[PDB]
C-alpha cells in the first residue's frame, strides 16, 4: 500500500496541468517519471496558479513568451523588470506575484523567495499544506473564499496522497532553492 506517486499526479491533476508540468521539467533536464515528488509539488504550484488567477498568468508559459509576456507589462507600464519570472500579473495592483506553494514553515518558504528574487516592488503570496499563508505587507490580495478555495484544494491534495502512502515522503522532500 505504497502508490506510484507518477500515476498519482497523472490521476488527480487536470491533464492541462500536467502538461505543464511535464513540459517544465523537461526544460531543466528532470525526469517526470524519477523525480516524481517534485513533479507533484510543480502541478500544485501550477494548479494555485489558475485558481489564483484581473491577472495575467505568467507561469506555464514558454520562457521565450513568459518573457515577452513580462517585458510587454514592463513597457507598457510604469513596472521594475524582476530579475527572474514571477508568476502572474496583477492588473488591479499593478504588480508581478511570485505564488509558493510549500510543505515547510511558511515563513521560511517566504523569506527565500524574498532573498532570492530582491525586488521591492514584487509581491509574493505563500501557501502552506496545512492550510498557513503569508502574503507581502499582510495584504492578501483576494478575498477569505477565493483563499479558502486554494486552502482546501490543498487538503484535498494532502488527504488523496496519504490514501495512496505518498505523503510521508512527498511532505518530507522539499528542499531549498
Ligand atoms: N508551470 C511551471 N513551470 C515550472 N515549474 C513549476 C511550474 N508550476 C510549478 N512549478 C514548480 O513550483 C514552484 C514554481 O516555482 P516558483 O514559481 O519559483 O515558486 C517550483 O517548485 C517549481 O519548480
Ligand atoms: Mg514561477
Amino acid at each position: 500500500p505504497l502508490g506510484s506517486m507518477e500515476d498519482f499526479v497523472r490521476q488527480c491533476f487536470n491533464p492541462m496541468i500536467v502538461e505543464l508540468a511535464e513540459k517544465a521539467m523537461k526544460e531543466y533536464g528532470e525526469d517526470p517519471k524519477i523525480e516524481t515528488n517534485k513533479f507533484a509539488a510543480i502541478c500544485t504550484h501550477l494548479e494555485v496558479c489558475f485558481m489564483y488567477s484581473r491577472f495575467e498568468i505568467i507561469e506555464g508559459r514558454d520562457r521565450t513568451m513568459a518573457w515577452t509576456v513580462v517585458n510587454s507589462i514592463c513597457n507598457t507600464t510604469g513596472v521594475e523588470k524582476p530579475k527572474f519570472l514571477p508568476d502572474l500579473y496583477d492588473y488591479k495592483e499593478n504588480r508581478f506575484i511570485e505564488i509558493g506553494v510549500t510543505r515547510r514553515e511558511v515563513h521560511t518558504y517566504y523569506l527565500e523567495k524574498a532573498n532570492k528574487i530582491k525586488s521591492e516592488k514584487t509581491h509574493i503570496h505563500i501557501f502552506s499544506f496545512t492550510g498557513e499563508e503569508m502574503a507581502t505587507k499582510a495584504d492578501y490580495t483576494l478575498d477569505e473564499e477565493s483563499r479558502a478555495r486554494i486552502k482546501t484544494r490543498l487538503f484535498t491534495i494532502r488527504q488523496e496522497m496519504a490514501s495512496r502512502g505518498l505523503w510521508d515522503s512527498f511532505r518530507q522532500s522539499e528542499r531549498g532553492e
